[PDB]
DNA sequence: AGCAATTTAAATAGGGAAGATAAGCAAAGGGTTGACGAAAGCC
């Protein structure tokens, strides 16, 4: 499911980002979504603590 | 005690043999480099 997955995110930190500061050092935790780059095939990146959120039956 | 000459021509061709093989092993490791969240003493 897709809104599942939507409010699994939205009960943790909740971060949607395509720009942050996380890559250059992960002590750092800033997260921005720009909205003008986003396109049909820009790639968008998300946030959460430890990375948490169920899997689908897809895994 | 330096003087030692000039031109001219330097070979055309025919051949550079194929047949064989070119190993199989067994190795090629992991040891550190984790930030948020959550109990939990402690100024």
């Amino acid at each position: 499911m897709i809104k599942e997955m939507i409010e699994d995110f939205i009960s943790k930190g909740g971060l949607i980002f395509t720009h942050s500061g996380r890559y250059t050092n992960t002590n750092n935790s800033c997260f921005i979504f720009n909205k003008n780059d986003i396109g049909v095939d820009t790639k968008v990146d998300m946030y959460t603590p430890k990375s948490a959120g169920i899997k689908n039956e897809e895994g």
